[PDB]
């Protein structure tokens, strides 16, 4: 089966980086084309009861700040087996359990710069979409309790340049108009800044959907990191969103923040990030969506890693505001 | 909808660069596989009356002088809305209205080395296929008159590395068996040779299809560039083709040429290019063609950019002849 | 037609390079998703008797030791013509007649490290999947005898950086339950290690399918290399496999070896490779197979090339064992 998301975003960015020329280069209008084509199917094997499943999904065809063209396999790509009894098992390239919650609901709308790949902690706070991953998704036990669990090789292990690995787990419990989310990811043998690291991330969160038309989500994220030289790092973060849904319209206010990193008990000042985001969406069709969105990103103004060199963050390119109109179509 | 063009061209090139080894490297037989796979669709949104259109076309799967493999998104790839009243508007990666005229009819067959990317002027005479583009295509007003107009980001801006931008427009008016074409493209903030350029390119041409089997096109192209140091460059070009189509055969002669480049009033000697080209083509099927082609490219023998380093042109690799056969099958 | 091979291999590798960090980096578990998508078709042109055939195949979407994402055209991608009388001709990216036999049957299960790209000989023992190739595949004469023939441009010529080319031919004759195989490849103008090489490579082999469930294959390969500074190099190599097939199961033992390389008449000590492999496979469906596989690779411990630098071989990373299970599903 061939499927696709046609996603296009006309976004103007106004940067305040400290450098005028950097401002000009990074800012401006671009067309963020995140369309992707994918292939998926199921197969009932004669001599095996669990149904075989596989998916190959291509990447963004023409993103902003990037070249044209994407290959098949850049997004969620896997084989696996499923049965109503014990759920779904996927082998390959999937989202970690932690990341799936960080992305949804917490990174919408345009909260990702802060809540998704933002942060200042060393090592690996978590993977996002990872290859070399075994992920078990349980069924909806009693229609309320579900579990995601996964393990996989790290980024350098994926290329034969390392021994990094990671495990993760998330749970969800539905309680009427409420859902309680709890996730964890541990990362190990992460080689960065002349050190080996271990990372532990925990996430708690609630989302609510009321027949009154108001929906909301709130997430708390706690990030710990330990370097082989003895340094310990801590940073926490939050994300919250408020939605009002009337017919063919939806209103959304989002906010997310990274708080000052702490290193060996001392707080590194000016290492926090915050983003405020507003969006109106119009359900133009059962299968598609239009949207306008405006967001303000205020990132940290910089910090050094354990190798006494600047550590990269979603704030190195500097603070920016974004106005965008988008469309999104599913088939 | 899956679609494709299957294009294979077996081409032998004989170079005369002045260097025996370079002649040997660049020349010889190759297979130019410009086959490509596309996806496109329309969708009629319930709550929006203009038809939604989208397309994602892959790149040449295995071209001459290149590696194997093409991602999805490399050729025309866009989303838009179409309504018979006011035409179609596309956002994404399309051809600029200029380039579409310099490509067809004026770069066929094999004229493109001189008339497409050829030429000695600095800055950017025009974009070809460009990402981050809004393009309006008018209807054929009264079945005779059409306008193509577009603005977009530059090559550096698309990467966050510049502030270049451009707009263009082209007009066509069908007068019985003839079509008049005019177009323009301006590029701004182009960073090259250590200067900031503005380009302006002007194109006029004519195209004819008569009932006696004779067909033709001629175009005149005028290219001006202005550098921030006040340097002014000026270069013009022509391209013309004669075709005789009889039954299942089509004979074609093409000629294109760039004339000596003028910088600050002075003609730069020996900066011209010309290509003459013959082609026989067989309509093997309603969906496919076969063709042989021979062409002779005589390029300029070099010039210096505003940085006092040699400026790269389609002639840098050297004069060459080319004998090719190919097949093209649309599905 | 859309088609596909879904292929996933969970592989555990234990290396012994003599550096425990390299052993940790290279070793460990990976998921080797060699899944690919492809498009192929035929078309009877109205004015041409041979059937037009074409195919574009994508690459491994997420292989082990590599990154995610494959483009279209990475695997067999060609146009051509077939007729019952004289066979089929293909232009594009296909397998070399030699390499086809080297891959099947002689590289399975897991013998390719030694027998496919393994070996110590200079130049290019043979191409494998080569672009810029034209390949004739004969009909199966009298349902018994078949010929493959190809010529093609070399890797550097395909980028206009060289003049390497190659030719090859392969014969197959069915004798009762046996298949007899012979094949040859010549490569010319191969620029490596500061020299220009000519490679000649010869191959003979037999395959048997018996009615008691046993089948086997055995192949002998002889590779010769001649450098422009007058060095001559020879190496030979073998590969065999035993199989027993009952109901829905197949057992398989495989062995392959590269023998010591001889250079300028003097054999170079300790340049031989060895692989033993066992495999169990379960025909989990007419469309798919499960398999577990264990194999042991003992590679050469070093040789120098003609540029006084270590010559890369499949042994450079070091000796290693591999335990794996996989699934393969064709649609
Ligand atoms: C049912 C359900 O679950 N959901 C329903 C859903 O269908 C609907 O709502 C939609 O939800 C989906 C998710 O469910 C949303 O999809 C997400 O959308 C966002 C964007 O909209 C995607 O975000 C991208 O994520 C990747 C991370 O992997 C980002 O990658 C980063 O990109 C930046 C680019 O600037 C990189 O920066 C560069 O970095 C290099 C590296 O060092 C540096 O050198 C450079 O300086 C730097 N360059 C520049 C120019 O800055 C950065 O490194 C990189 N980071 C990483 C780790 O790769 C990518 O940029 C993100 N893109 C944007 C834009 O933010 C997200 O991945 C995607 N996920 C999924 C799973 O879909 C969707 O947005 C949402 N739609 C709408 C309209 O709201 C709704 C109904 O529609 O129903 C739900 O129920
Ligand atoms: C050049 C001003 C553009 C505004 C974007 C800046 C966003 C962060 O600034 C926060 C400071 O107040
Ligand atoms: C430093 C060791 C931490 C190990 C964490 C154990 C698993 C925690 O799961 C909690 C789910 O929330
Ligand atoms: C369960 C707590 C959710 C509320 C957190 C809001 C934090 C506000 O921080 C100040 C942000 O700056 C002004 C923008 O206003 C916030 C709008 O976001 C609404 C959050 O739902
Ligand atoms: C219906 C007959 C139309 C013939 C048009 C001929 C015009 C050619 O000259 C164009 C010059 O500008
Ligand atoms: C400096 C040489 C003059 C350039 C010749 C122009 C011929 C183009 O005419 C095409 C008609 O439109
Ligand atoms: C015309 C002097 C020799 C320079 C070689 C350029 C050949 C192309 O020029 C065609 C006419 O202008
Ligand atoms: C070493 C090659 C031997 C080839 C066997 C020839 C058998 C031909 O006749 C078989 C029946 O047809
Ligand atoms: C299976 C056919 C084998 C024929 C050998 C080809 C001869 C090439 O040798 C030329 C070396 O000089
Ligand atoms: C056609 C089957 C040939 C059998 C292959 C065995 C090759 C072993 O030779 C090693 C030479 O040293
Ligand atoms: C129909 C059963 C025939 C089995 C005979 C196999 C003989 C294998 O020897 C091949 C040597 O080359
Ligand atoms: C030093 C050479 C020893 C390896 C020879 C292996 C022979 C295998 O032949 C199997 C039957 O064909
Ligand atoms: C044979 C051939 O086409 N060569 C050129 C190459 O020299 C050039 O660098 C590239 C784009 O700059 O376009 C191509
Ligand atoms: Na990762
Ligand atoms: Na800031
Ligand atoms: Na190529
Ligand atoms: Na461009
Ligand atoms: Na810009
Ligand atoms: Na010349
Ligand atoms: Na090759
Ligand atoms: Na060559
Ligand atoms: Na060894």
């Amino acid at each position: 089966e061939v499927y696709g998301i046609i996603a296009m975003q006309a976004a103007y960015r106004d940067y305040d980086s400290g450098d005028a020329k950097q401002d000009d280069n990074l800012g401006g209008m671009q067309l963020n084309n995140e369309s992707r084509i994918g292939f998926r199917g199921k197969k009932q094997f004669a001599n095996f009861e669990p149904t075989f499943i596989w998916q190959i999904e291509g990447g963004y065809v023409d993103p902003s700040f990037g070249g044209e063209g994407a290959g098949l396999g850049e997004r969620d790509t896997f084989v696996g087996f499923e049965s109503a009894s014990w759920g779904q098992v996927r082998l390959g390239r999937v989202l970690t359990p932690m990341y799936e919650l960080v992305d949804w609901p917490a990174s919408n709308p345009g909260l990702g710069d802060v809540y998704d790949w933002g942060g200042a902690i060393g090592g690996a706070k978590y993977q996002d979409r990872q290859s070399n991953t075994i992920r078990w998704d349980s069924p909806m036990y009693a229609d309320k309790f579900s579990i995601d669990a996964a393990v996989g090789a790290g980024d350098k292990a994926g290329l034969g340049a390392g021994d990094d690995y990671w495990g993760g787990i998330a749970a969800h419990y539905k309680l009427g108009p409420l859902q309680l989310d709890a996730a964890y990811e541990g990362n190990r043998n992460i080689e960065a800044e002349g050190q080996t690291w271990e990372n532990n991330t925990y996430l708690v969160g609630v989302q609510g959907w009321f027949e009154n038309g108001i929906s909301f989500f709130a997430q708390y994220k706690y990030m710990e990191a330990d370097a082989s030289n003895g340094v310990n790092e801590k940073q926490d973060a939050m994300s919250a969103g408020l939605m009002y849904t009337t017919g063919d319209w939806q209103y959304k206010l989002g906010y997310a923040a990274n708080f000052d990193l702490e290193r060996d008990g001392k707080t590194l000042s000016n290492t926090s990030d915050d983003v405020v985001s507003a969006q109106i969406m119009y359900f133009v069709d059962p299968s598609a969506v239009l949207y306008a969105r405006a967001r303000m990103n205020d990132f940290n103004e910089g910090l050094d890693g354990l190798d006494d060199a600047a550590r990269w963050t979603s704030g190195t390119n500097g603070d920016y505001n974004e106005y965008s109109v988008g469309v999104e179509y599913y088939f």
